[PDB]
């Protein structure tokens, strides 16, 4: 029982949706790719609708368009971006090329939100953590964690998301020079750093300048960590800097909230084996005014065999185009 379409041009660009989405309006100036604001006529509500562009261009193209449907099916949490609709104007698979996305309409990123309170900072930070520990539960990692990829509405409720299209002042240094789910916490630590603060903590210039910061503040490797770096140019490299001493976050971080401090302590450390987990973190005392632990959920298991396969973009089309028929909206 298909639906009706409509087609018209926005912006040098074609749109051929349901006709239950109405009244739409480009959002961003491109920066988050072929995006409209519409009224959702089933629910009465504001949404989004995104309209891949290229997605079978290439196989990488056809895995990429595969793998961002695969996830955005998975996520069930209501501090993780969801799916609301999926559709394409064609009719069979001999003729899909177009894919269309409907999530929510989120209201306003992180760094649209002047330094904040400690108890706003308390409840942004829970929320972020509550949705790592349900991907993180699935084998899924962000990788990517940023202000400007989390969404907050005017109740300050919280949504992780990853727009796409800087990075390295939120990243984990492990993964800056190649020596697990972790990697997020730094960049949650980051992120709670600069929200106490209201300044990038780490705001380096290139990847070297941003270690250099890095370590200012938490010190050059020891031997404990040295023993398990691998590769050997990243051994020497490290050796060969001036011996830094780690900081000690109170004389950093000064006035700020002591457990916020013991906190930052605990998800800005060197050793990937040593920072904290998304799901430790929730139990922190700096987040015993929202904590439940009856209300912290994981995730459904999560295949993602298919990412180790080589197809041809012809098939990873046809597996997106299941995934587009197989999709059953939420309440
Ligand atoms: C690293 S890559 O391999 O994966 N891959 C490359 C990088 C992007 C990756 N994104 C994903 O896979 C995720 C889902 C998977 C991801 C996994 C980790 C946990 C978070 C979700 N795609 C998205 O997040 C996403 C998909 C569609 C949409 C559509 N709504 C909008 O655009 C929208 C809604 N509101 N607004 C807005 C906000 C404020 C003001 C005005 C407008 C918008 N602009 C938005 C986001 C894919």
């Amino acid at each position: 029982e298909r639906p009706t379409f409509y087609r018209q041009e926005l912006n040098k660009t074609i749109w051929e949706v349901p006709e239950r989405y109405q009244n739409l309006s480009p959002v961003g100036s491109g920066a988050y790719g072929s995006v409209c604001a519409a009224f959702d006529t089933k629910t009465g509500h504001r949404v989004a609708v995104k309209k891949l562009s290229r997605p079978f261009q290439s196989i990488i193209h056809a895995k990429r368009t595969y793998r961002e449907l695969r996830l955005l099916k998975h996520m069930k949490h209501e501090n993780v971006i969801g799916l609301l609709d999926v559709f394409t104007p064609a009719r069979s698979l001999e003729e899909f090329n177009d894919v269309y996305l409907v999530t929510h309409l989120m209201g306003a990123d992180l760094n649209n939100i002047q330094k904040l309170t400690d108890d706003h900072v308390q409840f942004l930070i829970y929320q972020i953590l509550r949705g790592l520990k349900y991907i993180h539960s699935a084998d899924i990692i962000h990788r990517d964690l940023k202000p400007s990829n989390l969404a907050v509405n005017e109740d300050c409720e919280l949504k992780i998301l990853d727009f796409g299209l800087a990075t390295r002042w939120y990243r984990a240094p492990e993964i800056m020079l190649n020596w697990n789910q972790t990697v997020d916490i730094w960049s949650v630590g980051c992120i709670m750093a600069e929200l106490l603060t209201g300044r990038t903590l780490f705001p380096g210039t290139d990847h070297i300048d941003q270690l250099k910061l890095i370590l200012r503040l938490v010190g050059t490797p020891g031997a404990e960590l040295l023993k398990k770096i691998s590769s050997e140019s990243a051994r020497n490299y490290i050796q060969s800097l001036a011996q830094m001493p780690k900081m000690n976050f109170a004389n950093v971080f000064i006035g700020a909230n002591p457990l916020a401090v013991d906190l930052l302590e605990k998800m800005l450390v060197l050793d990937s084996d040593k920072r904290i987990t998304a799901a430790q973190a929730l139990a922190h005392a700096y987040f015993a005014q929202y904590h439940d632990p009856d209300d912290e959920p994981v995730a459904d298991p999560y295949d993602q065999s298919f990412e180790s396969r080589d197809l041809l973009i012809d098939e990873w089309k046809s597996l997106t185009y299941d995934e587009v028929i197989s999709f059953v909206p939420p309440p």
